[PDB]
């Protein structure tokens, strides 16, 4: 949904600065001309992480960020602070795309702009022998934005959600379908290897051993992360994988929270090392998304680092956002 029609919200003054405004476009902030929207004004706004093709008839405010991405000249929307307020995104009023003048508010207009998603690189250490396709009996770990979340937002309040700090890796899941145990990066699973990073950690925290005990087909999904891996934010030694979500697959959906912990624990109980991602208090919602991405700005596993973010899972086990720290995001470019 990189790039969807959306409504122009409150339009305050860059004081100082006459020939931009900030335009707020959901839970997101982003720097117009002066003038080139009013309130309620559609237009197309373009998520951070979007990558547009170049083009200079309709995109000549991005023409001196084009850059080489796989094979493709285009430019990366990413978080700037342009002039002392925080920007994210890019809003053009509907009257630069005549071909959607017949669409909806709210229609997600990416595969009909040619728009793709930009990506940090897969590290060098984490793609190793493919053995086939992530399993499509297993759901993959991402999670919407707080931004994008405004009315599911008030709706939700008073809700309880399990609060967890989120950890800059790469996405790793060890499951158990049957007689096949597998592990898997982002998009593959792998085949093991002596070097296969992922099989690695899965071995040495034994939670493959742990998935043989529990006797289940479950996908335990996490973060590796550590040296080598993304920067290695958390200054370890080694790399170690910590869990954050249970895929139940005969079921096809998540383990709440409380389902989680306990299992975790016995995990533990039994031998079987498995880490989880920090655990903070659990939330009652009463906030707006402004105030949820304040929450986010913190210590991460390392206390002495900022931390990417928060996620939000509700106890009841099927609402879940994200909400990344925008410090974060000022303090690491290629995020």
């Amino acid at each position: 949904k990189l790039a969807t029609i959306r409504t122009a919200g409150e339009i305050t003054p860059i004081a100082g600065a006459e020939a931009i405004e900030c335009c707020h476009v959901d839970g997101w902030t982003c720097v117009i001309k002066k003038g080139e929207f009013k309130q309620g004004d559609r237009g197309v706004y373009f998520e951070i992480d979007s990558f547009i093709k170049e083009d200079n008839d309709r995109y000549p405010m991005l023409s001196k960020q084009v850059i080489d991405y796989e094979g493709q000249r285009g430019t990366r929307l990413r978080t700037a602070r342009l002039r002392g307020q925080l920007s994210q995104g890019l809003f053009l009023p509907m009257d630069r795309f005549p071909e959607l003048a017949s669409n909806q508010v709210g229609d997600d207009v990416t595969e009909i702009l040619g728009i793709t998603k930009w990506e940090p690189p897969i590290s060098t250490n984490l793609s190793g022998e493919i053995l086939g396709e992530f399993p499509t009996f297993i759901s993959k770990t991402d999670q919407e934005r707080v931004q994008n979340l405004i009315p599911q937002i008030e709706e939700n309040k008073g809700q309880k959600f399990e609060v967890t700090v989120a950890l800059d890796g790469s996405s790793m899941t060890v499951y158990r379908k049957d007689d096949h145990i597998g592990v898997c990066g982002r998009n593959w699973e792998l085949r093991e290897t002596a070097t296969n990073a992922q099989w690695h950690a899965a071995r040495r925290n034994k939670m493959i051993e742990g998935l043989q005990f529990l006797n289940r087909n479950l996908a335990l999904q996490g973060e590796i992360i550590g040296e080598s891996i993304q920067g290695n934010l958390e200054k370890l030694k080694g790399q170690d994988f910590y869990l954050f979500d249970i895929y139940d697959i005969d079921k096809a959906q998540y383990l709440t929270p409380i389902e989680r912990q306990s299992l975790v624990k016995q995990l533990n109980d039994n031998g079987f090392t498995v880490k989880h991602v920090p655990i903070l208090d659990d939330l009652e919602l009463n906030h707006t998304a402004e105030q949820i991405l304040a929450m986010a700005d913190g210590p991460s596993l390392n206390k002495n680092v900022k931390r990417e973010g928060l996620v939000f899972k509700r106890l009841d086990g099927k609402f879940s956002f994200k909400a990344i720290s925008n410090a974060y995001l000022e303090k690491h470019k290629d995020r």
